[PDB]
């Protein structure tokens, strides 16, 4: 048949070929001799310009005026502008679709179906930390709502030629603090260690809890980064309780509602936006299964079986199987109490399979990475675990980079 | 470039070395990956796997160089350049059948890579003598439910012939028979070949778990239908160890999962019908076998005998129900005294294995989609750990069905 990949769904028995992934510019870590999609993070004028076309060539396509002279006269003007500048800038327009582009086109993220429902925030015009800080509340307060969450992204100035580059330092806008102690082990959540230690060195008054919020820190341009106390009323935490089992709301177990991402790169046609947190709700399995259970996370999974006295000393009685399903069903029930938007990992698969639909009509496939979108627990109870998927780098595009310290 | 290999729970790191011994491209490329696809789309080259297979044989004897090593490199060399092909002594087959199993990706059973009984079935020439040869292996492999791993290897590929083949995808196969009105009785993945063994003369059953006979075909001629003898398919009824009313359910699965459809390559030549076997991880049948939706789906019975509420995904009904269906296969293999491993002791022996293949070989080539279990993934080691995929040879792979 076709000459792109066949993909099949094995539970349905359908078919389809991904002709997307013919637009990819950015080679991934394969190669024929060794697959490498199973790692995290494997290891300019005219360059510029090629990207910059292509975008804007994506942008006219997008609002349908391709070929138009509306769009040759964008072409002009962006050439004119790297011409005499080396760089050039997005109209307002284009930042949205360039926005939303990067999150359609995210292939580690489940939660897809709502990549047009997008707040942007253009905060291009900021010039201090300060005032970093004053659109990062205001993100927090409109993603927040009360509970009723609002997917958002907010975007900083972009990098440009021989100027410091706009960053906040810590990889979400809510963390908890992690205090290395004298024995070695951990109070708060160990992912965090870092950062808190980075925290207290720039001169923040460290707490001694689990749960303690951390202050951001905030980069503007070739200063040093300075700290900043989010209003403890901005960040809206959930207690955790179970529905049946009684004693689990007596673990002071909590979370936060608010899924910020703040350490990535939003790159839009070549121009890279080293600042510009987003965020969205949680799928319940984030908190309930990485985040409180991971043996290098809060590792909460022994603590919960002995009370529900499970038989912690033999692997199969299942009881990490259990005590993690309770606990996601505490995370579900205590989120739905509350009347903080989330999904279950059920729900989510669902919906991200429709996507997959949405896609494959729209643009001829969509970049899936199968590995982070088959959830933690319950995988092949999932649509999504049987469904082959094509993964590939297409731009606009969030990406890691490296930390600024 | 060699990669650089995480484990994130750890923060340890390896370098995989051995990727480089791969002489087989898989379906990636630059522009885009395809791990997650199942099954992705002369006599000088035959000798240059023989050779590398010849020399991969007496390295693993130590005597790598020795006249035996160049006399028997010649003797592989006479025969392709005269014959068009070659021949291994059974040392060599059981070597490099050990070889396949250890080299790959899919399969969490590893560690045991090394203990595999060999039956050589090369002097077979009817599809009779292939079944008496095949009701051999399961009582071996089945050992009145004390499991022990094996394979047998029936004669290779030749040019002039069709092959040696098994119809069957397993020695052990429940009957899927479908009904007018669309449904499927029994397990809907053995549909066509239920249907393959009643146009060939099989006399079908009509419940959930009759056992197929065998189709067994010798080169160039129509299958043939062998029942196998009751008494040599072990099969373990499933109870809970506190639900009662589970047992009710009438829910069984045999011991011997026997896998007799895939290829298997040595040194080039190619072994149509070799079939091999281990001891089920309880996953497989617990969570794929039982509780897929196209297979026999029973997840929504459970949890309405759980009195869960079914009407809303975010009880985790789905997920509370497939936990006690692999609590009752475990339970029920174990009250049995037939071998099975629970998915934390298989990946946490996998992980051993990671190790000790790292400090033999430099690598260990893996199909993280495939070794990372259907339940409780991020609860298993192996979710946290980095793994690179690539073929090596000897290999098992997968064949054209031969209907
Ligand atoms: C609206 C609800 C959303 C849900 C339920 C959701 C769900 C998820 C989940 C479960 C992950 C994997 C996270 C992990 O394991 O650490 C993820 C990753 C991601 N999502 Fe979302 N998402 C949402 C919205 C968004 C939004 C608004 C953006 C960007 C504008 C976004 C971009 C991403 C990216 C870039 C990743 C990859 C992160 C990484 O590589 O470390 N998603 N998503
Ligand atoms: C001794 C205990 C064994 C265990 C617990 C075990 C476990 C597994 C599991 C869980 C899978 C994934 C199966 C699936 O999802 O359908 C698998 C695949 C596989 N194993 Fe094993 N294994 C064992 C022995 C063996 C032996 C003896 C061989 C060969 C001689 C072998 C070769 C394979 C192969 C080739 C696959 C991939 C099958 C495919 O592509 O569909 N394993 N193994
Ligand atoms: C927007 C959003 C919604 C939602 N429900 N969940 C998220 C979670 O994303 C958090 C992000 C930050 C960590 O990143 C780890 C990481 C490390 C490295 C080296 C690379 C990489 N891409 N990602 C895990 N995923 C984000
Ligand atoms: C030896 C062994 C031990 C054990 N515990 N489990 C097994 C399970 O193997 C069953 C085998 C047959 C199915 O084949 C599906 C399949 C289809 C296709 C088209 C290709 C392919 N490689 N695999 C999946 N795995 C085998
Ligand atoms: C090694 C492996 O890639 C790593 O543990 C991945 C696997 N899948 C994941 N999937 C999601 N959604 N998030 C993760 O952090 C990870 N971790
Ligand atoms: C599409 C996807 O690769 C497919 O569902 C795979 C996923 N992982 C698997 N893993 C195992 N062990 N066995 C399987 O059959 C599958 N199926
Ligand atoms: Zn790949």
């Amino acid at each position: 048949g076709p000459k792109f990949p066949r993909v099949k769904n094995w539970e349905l028995g359908s078919i389809t070929y991904d002709t997307l992934c013919a637009q990819s510019q950015q080679d991934g870590p394969c190669t024929p001799r060794r697959c490498l999609g199973s790692l995290v993070l494997p290891r300019p004028a005219e360059q510029l310009l090629s990207q910059a076309r292509d975008f804007i060539n994506q942008y006219y396509s997008s609002i349908k005026r391709s070929g138009s002279q509306a769009h040759e006269e964008r072409l002009q003007e962006v050439e004119a502008e790297v011409a005499s500048t080396g760089t050039y800038h997005l109209r307002e327009s284009e930042l949205v679709f360039g926005a939303k582009q990067a999150w359609r086109n995210a292939p580690r993220c489940v939660g897809r179906i709502q990549w047009g429902k997008l707040q942007v925030f253009d905060a291009r015009d900021c010039s201090s930390a300060q005032e970093m800080f004053t659109y990062i509340c205001n993100h927090i307060k409109y993603a927040t709502n009360r509970g009723n969450l609002r997917s958002a992204i907010t975007v900083f100035p972009q990098r440009a030629p021989g100027r410091g580059d706009f960053r906040i330092w810590n990889s979400q806008l809510v963390r908890y603090a992690g205090y290395r102690q004298q024995d070695g082990s951990v109070r708060g959540d160990p992912a965090n260690v870092e950062i808190t230690e980075l925290c207290i060195q720039h001169g923040w008054t460290p707490g001694n809890g689990r749960f303690d919020v951390l202050p951001l820190l905030l980069q503007a341009p070739d200063e040093a980064p300075e700290l900043f106390v989010l209003p403890p009323e901005l960040v809206l935490e959930v207690p955790l309780e179970h529905p049946t089992l009684e004693w689990f709301a007596a673990l002071g177990l909590r979370w936060y509602a608010l899924p910020a991402v703040s350490n990535m790169l939003l790159e839009i046609g070549g121009l890279e936006f080293s600042a510009a947190p987003f965020s969205g709700w949680y799928m319940s399995t984030e908190i309930g299964t990485r985040n409180l259970c991971d043996p290098h996370r809060y590792n909460i999974l022994e603590d919960v079986a002995v009370c529900m006295d499970l038989d912690t000393r033999t692997t199969s009685s299942l009881w990490k199987d259990k005590a993690a399903v309770e606990i996601n069903l505490a995370v579900l029930h205590s989120f739905q109490l509350a009347k903080v938007t989330i999904v279950d990992h059920h729900a989510a698969t669902v919906s991200f399979m429709k996507h997959l639909d949405n896609e494959q009509k729209a643009r001829g496939g969509c970049p899936a990475d199968w590995a982070w979108i088959v959830p933690p627990i319950s995988g092949s109870l999932t649509p999504v675990f049987h469904q082959e998927m094509v993964n590939y780098i297409l731009s606009p595009a969030f990406r890691a980079q490296p930390d600024p310290w």
